[PDB]
């Protein structure tokens, strides 16, 4: 990968989507140290704004070539290049919210290109997401296992709620390489995603993640 | 220090302090994996509550024996035990709030004890601390270096504001071991302090830190 994924790598994204009908179009840029598990992202609502829901349901959809892997642990999403990989995710929240996401990752001109497609459905409108009472995602840990010749990962995740409580979402995600690649083992990735800046409308937002692969206790 | 510091270790803390003349007494507890850089803390306002200011100015005072070091970097804090270490900090906010902190660290019955004294003054009375408008410390990195047989450390920190605005602070900390210990080197350490849980009135709050040592770059 030394030759395809370099110590610093830049990326661009476009997301088409809808939460409960509301269509939005977002267009973003990022850049980061991939072998160190640290990335950044600048985003902008490019149609739909002000978005009538929480950025957080959208946050973990704006980069797993940038996960610090040990050398004992193999980096599926890095060795997936220059060809790429795709993930389709299901997020089940407690109030009944359901986000289903599909994404295509590409490498062209030394820049990662990411095309994301998002659909939110049946979100309680007396709930945090639509009432915008969420305050960042709590730190997280995901268990990554292989199955059916692809890599699968689950999270039992909670969103920080403004008052002081949580909001439980369950992530299942499948990753598949556009080419044939050796699958990692039963491993776990540890990560935190932060909104570091924004405007009052969340029509422009700044983000940062740190992710490291590991084993179990 | 593998006879004094264990893979999993627990701590207790008492903070007495003053903000703009107000007096508060906190008492708390934590645990964590000191060789993984991770740790959790549940505190409580035991006198002075509801606190008339932002918890964030208090977050970084309630953990450097909880920082993952490389082998090439020497852990001054882990080696300052069981006799322990002392530290004292200065925080200068843009608006002109000054916080000077002092703390004593000791290990008794293999439980860390912390005793914090904190004195906040000249906090502007229409500012993002006295109007509780802050929403998290931004991720940071500390320029740790030696001077006068002690360890000093600088941070150009920022606080997140509930409108997308950051709020600048300026950390200077001095670390002193109650014993003779080899001083480390010109190094940098990264961290992210998350308020994971909390009650409405911030009379009960839960915290999380991740902290890993490194060299420049």
């Amino acid at each position: 990968t030394e030759d395809v994924i370099k110590e610093f790598m830049q990326f661009k994204v476009r997301m088409e989507g809808s939460v409960n009908g509301h269509y939005f179009e977002i267009e973003g840029e990022g850049e980061g140290k991939p072998y160190e598990g640290t990335q950044t992202a600048k985003l902008q609502v490019t149609k739909g704004g002000p978005l009538p829901f929480a950025w957080d349901i959208l946050s973990p959809q704006f980069s797993k070539a940038y996960v610090k892997h040990p050398a004992d642990i193999p980096d599926y999403m890095k060795l997936s290049f220059p060809e790429g990989f795709t993930w389709e995710r299901s997020m089940n929240f407690e109030d009944g919210g359901v986000v289903e996401v599909q994404q295509d990752s590409s490498l062209q001109d030394g820049t990662f290109i990411y095309k994301v497609k998002f659909k939110g459905v049946n979100f309680p409108a007396d709930g945090p997401v639509m009432q915008k009472k969420t305050a960042g995602w709590e730190p997280s840990t995901e268990k990554l296992y292989p199955q059916d010749g692809v890599l699968k990962g689950e999270i039992s995740h909670a969103l920080k709620l403004k008052d002081g409580g949580h909001y439980t979402c369950d992530f299942k995600t499948v990753y598949k390489a556009k080419k044939p690649v050796q699958l990692p083992g039963n491993h776990y990735v540890d990560s935190k995603l932060d909104i570091t800046n924004h405007n009052e409308d969340y029509t422009v937002v700044e983000q940062y993640e740190h992710a490291e692969a590991r084993h179990s206790g």
